[PDB]
């Protein structure tokens, strides 16, 4: 029958830092991680901002040789792979590598080496395609390369539920471990979409701020004068174990993995329905899955993208969910800061989840000047707030209306 | 424990034809798919044909304004779907929906929307970027827009494992059954990269056949003459369904899912060991999950893509976990015919399976003139050949050493 599991290293890269010790001082400290993108020339796009990885260092991860060969968004989820994998304590044999897999994903994936191999092709011929075009950018290759150097032959495959794809990632994974197919995953997700075709895809869409004069005060979520998302790139990985597996080895245990919710809105391919009714759904999957009475949840990391349509059909799924208890508990959305990192968010807000349960604080929502019309729950406004947390919630909501919710306790 | 896990309805595009009926009478008939790419300058290509969908009409299930916002890949992944969701004869109500998810995946995704969006942007700047190029592109919007068209509330996601993509996303949407989070999962995938950056990529690599003088030649598994695979469009759909679910609303039952297993290589990004040790794990980890003795299957559809590293391990994969059984069962590639369909290959190759199964016969391997050094298996070479069939394999090996096996049996 279904085993627990268990939540035993982490790694990240963020807009605000390269690693999660770095990450989460500027979470707590109420630091934006949004700034003018300076890796290319945006003046003909109508965003020319976002949250960038700042003085990412592959090469203290991986041979220029093997990088070079890389996406950035494999780099990426390598880089947070192995820094997970160093936190666990964990040791690779031949006793438990058919019992050791990975799920590590990405919503966009590899789009600055297909653009630049596409340049290739139109300005050049087909001569010119890198020869490591293809194991070099497709998305399962996180999960390939992470198990090629770290010798892991367990479960090996990859989710791409774009923006809900971290929590996917984490909660099947998790599925993994519980019903006896692994005892360890490796589990999370990658993104690096800001090249011409992410930021101008979005843009034409008009989907992203354009707030350029102010960067930092442009992820606004719940505020009446946000105008849509930040894009974001970086990288979350959790070690995912079975209990009595971490208990065997003395592993350092941060949380507990209790329960995981997916749900479809069936309403429309980009925006949520203005009653949250699929989140809802998804969130009541969740408690019911992690054996919860509602009222038990303290602390909710929302998905809170700073759309106008995303942030209220939020609202609306939470006082479903908990009536009156949606008054006690405290949300935020670490989006305010760090922007969407679409596939990785659900990962790092995973992660964020995870410390907000060993530091027993709630990490703010900055630039919530002004909440909107009905917005009117504990937002955890501008600034941290320590309180009681035991049980905390990890909400991801992407287009297609594909819903997730990851569900974390602390662990006695 | 768990439930038992049953196909009732296929749908598919394949370089054989435009549903499952016609895609099936080519394989049995030994018809090759393959031919010179129209409508499009391979002039400065080595590999110039392959398997495209011949005539394939959208409008026979979306309206030209929804088809003009969906890459190809996802019309034929729609496609697919329809069309099994229609073969099962289920019907959608308020008592069930939740109970109805999707899990159509891709390994390479939209490389015809990238390739279009890259040329607006190298020509006329990022405000020619189609507003739909992200949501009209991304590999979770076959599930996004199956489940908005049909209603679907069920689990919602998507796989990109490259060539396992198909073979993985049937084996966990049964999971998904098995642990009772869903009674029916749409499952497979799709695939249209056989487009210069497909060509042009792969081409790179030097992983395709450069037989264009005899296109229909150029598949040939196992062959000592072999150069490489050959790239193919299309899709494959299945519905998967709890047994008693299944039997209370009186469905037509072609197959009982019975098994699965998943494995890492941690070999290498393209190319598995010389011994299958990876296949072996997998397929044994399939048959233990069937609770199945290896001298109970009788039929394999191999991957076979017609690789000279790739074949050779398939058939010290058999051998190692088969022994002395290993020659009464027959295996078959059906990419002799169809190509590779990448992460759609799984997909088409199970319903090749659970028809193997209907119709007792086993698909040949066209195009095995000579078997090369140990090829000395029944690989059905030429013909189709009626048998006995209680217990059928579908393999998927794919880059970075991620495998995948199905195990269907014959239900009375
Ligand atoms: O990039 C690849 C690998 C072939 C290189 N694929 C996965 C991500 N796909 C994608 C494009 C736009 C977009 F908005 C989201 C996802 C494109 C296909």
């Amino acid at each position: 029958s279904r085993r627990r599991v268990v939540i035993t290293g982490m790694g990240m890269l963020s807009p605000l830092g390269l690693d999660v010790p770095s990450s989460w001082e500027g979470i707590l400290a109420g630091r934006s991680g949004i700034a003018p993108i300076e890796h290319m020339d945006l003046s003909a796009y109508s965003t020319r901002f976002g949250g960038s990885v700042k003085g990412f260092n592959v090469e203290e991860y991986l041979s220029a040789k093997e990088a070079r060969k890389l996406d950035l968004f494999i780099q990426y989820g390598l880089a947070a792979s192995f820094q997970a994998v160093r936190d666990s304590g964990l040791e690779v044999t031949d006793a438990n590598r058919e019992r050791i897999g990975v799920s590590m994903g990405s919503g966009i994936g590899g789009l600055t080496n297909i653009e630049n191999n596409c340049r290739s092709l139109f300005e050049q011929g087909p001569r010119r395609i890198s020869p490591f075009f293809v194991p070099g950018s497709i998305i399962n290759m996180v999960s390939g390369f992470l198990s090629i150097h770290l010798g892991l032959q367990g479960p090996n495959y990859a989710l791409t539920t774009a923006q809900t794809t971290g929590t996917h990632s984490i909660g099947m994974a998790a599925r993994n471990i519980a019903y006896g197919e692994a005892d360890v995953m490796v589990a999370g997700g990658s993104e690096m979409a800001a090249c011409g075709l992410g930021l101008g895809g979005f843009g034409a869409a008009r989907a992203l701020s354009t707030r350029n004069d102010e960067p930092t005060r442009a992820s606004r979520p719940w505020d009446r004068d946000r105008d849509g998302f930040v894009l974001s790139d970086g990288s979350g990985a959790l070690v995912l174990e079975e209990l009595e597996h971490a208990r065997a080895r003395g592993a350092r245990i941060y949380a507990e993995l209790v329960g995981f919710g997916m749900s479809g809105d069936a309403f429309h391919m980009t925006a949520p329905p203005e009653d949250g009714a699929g989140a809802a759904r998804c969130m009541k999957n969740a408690l019911r899955d992690a054996g919860l009475d509602p009222r038990q949840v303290d602390y909710i990391n929302a998905h809170g993208t700073s759309t106008p349509a995303g942030d209220i059909a939020e609202i609306a799924a939470v006082k479903s969910v908990f009536g009156e208890h949606a008054h006690a508990l405290s949300m935020s959305s670490t989006k305010s800061m760090t922007g969407h990192l679409l596939g990785a968010a659900g990962a790092v807000e995973a992660i964020f989840s995870v410390l907000a349960l060993r530091d027993q604080v709630a990490p703010p929502t900055i630039n919530l000047d002004n909440p909107d019309e009905g917005c009117d729950l504990d937002l955890v406004a501008h600034e941290a707030k320590p309180r009681k947390i035991d049980v905390a919630l990890s909400n991801s909501f992407g287009f297609g209306g594909t819903n997730g919710t990851l569900v974390f306790r602390r662990f006695a």
